[PDB]
């Protein structure tokens, strides 16, 4: 059945709630993001309102075929107002078209759903500076002091500097960039631009991204393969058997691959700086593992949560173990003991 956590008390509301078949009471969805474990059961079949961004509501229409009538984007940054109920949509430092939502119940409760997000200070000077919230439905994906991760600026400047090295040192080398959904776009555009080349990829993921209000996108990105030395493909391809096949139907162009594999966390990160990251090689193919996150990392996590100061947590990650709950629920009592709310 649909779990307490993605309910909104006082309202009609849900977030994220998709795959439960009608819910009992909801008079209008809300999607937070065009992720899969988030969008799970929206179809052209699906009759009810959803409210989310212009993005979102983009790859809803086009992707899904969800139709028209039943689409209900909200610019950002707006308050609005949702079957009676004031609502505002604030970015979430995620991927494209990602939102956090504040409701503001008719009793006076302010309620923030973070989504999936990636908290930032610049969050401290939006519309959230300006009242109180008393919950907060926290994503707390990496809720635990051993993630630790560098900047997005550094690892793209990593990347950037290893791909730019290669291809000078071999000019008949192909660079190649896994991918399993939207988000971390930025990996394999800055990679692209520094080479003087398009991203070429399949039919199905250039229709994606063109949806996704990105500026100047038909200059960067492009459908012919042979015109462009920077491929993206599945994720499930970036593998030294999957890499080999690939080169193999480049005919000739190519002798050598650098691949990049943008995971979230691994235990790398406890030990290994950015600067000495290492490939994974065999004979002419080389795979770079590098932690690009699109999740808070827990020291981010705690300063957002430190500053916010609610009433109630809510965490909406990692809730299916006692063993994880409970470890989240200390970590909460200690940030408030130490900063006083
Ligand atoms: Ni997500």
């Amino acid at each position: 059945t649909c779990p307490f956590y993605k309910k909104i008390p006082g309202t009609g509301f849900t977030v994220d709630a998709f795959q439960y078949g009608v819910v009992e009471g909801c008079t209008a969805y809300f999607l937070t993001h065009f992720h899969s474990d988030h969008y799970a059961g929206l179809s052209k079949h699906f009759t009810f309102p959803v409210y989310c961004s212009e993005i979102t509501g983009n790859l809803l229409k086009n992707k899904l075929h969800v139709q028209e009538q039943y689409i209900h984007p909200l610019p950002l940054d707006t308050e609005c107002i949702v079957n009676g109920v004031k609502v505002v949509l604030l970015d979430a430092n995620h991927c494209p078209g990602a939102v956090m939502i504040l409701f503001y119940l008719p009793n006076g409760t302010v309620i923030l759903h973070t989504g999936d997000f990636r908290a930032d200070p610049s969050m401290e000077r939006s519309l959230l500076a300006d009242q109180k919230v008393h919950m907060l439905y926290l994503d707390t994906t990496y809720c635990s002091p051993e993630y630790t991760f560098p900047s997005q600026q550094e690892v793209i400047r990593f990347a950037i500097n290893t791909a730019f090295e290669a291809v000078t040192l071999n000019p008949h080398a192909l660079v190649v960039c896994g991918t399993y959904s939207i988000g971390k776009e930025k990996v394999f555009l800055a990679i692209a631009d520094v080479l003087g080349s398009k991203v070429g990829m399949s039919q199905e993921k250039y229709k994606t991204l063109q949806c996704l209000n990105i500026p100047e996108i038909n200059s960067l990105i492009t459908t012919d393969m042979c015109s462009s030395l920077v491929h993206l493909l599945p994720m499930m391809q970036i593998n030294f058997k999957g890499l080999q096949s690939h080169l193999k139907k480049c005919g000739g162009k190519y002798n050598q691959i650098l691949a990049f594999r943008p995971t979230g966390w691994t235990h790398s990160n406890k030990f290994t700086r950015i600067a000495d990251v290492i490939p994974q090689t065999k004979g002419n193919i080389s795979i770079y593992g590098i932690p690009y996150s699109e999740h808070s990392s827990y020291l981010e996590m705690k300063r957002f949560v430190q500053w916010l100061k609610p009433q109630k947590i809510i965490p909406t990650v990692n809730v299916g173990t006692w063993k994880s709950r409970s470890t989240m629920e200390k970590y909460f009592r200690e940030w408030k003991l130490e900063a006083g709310y």
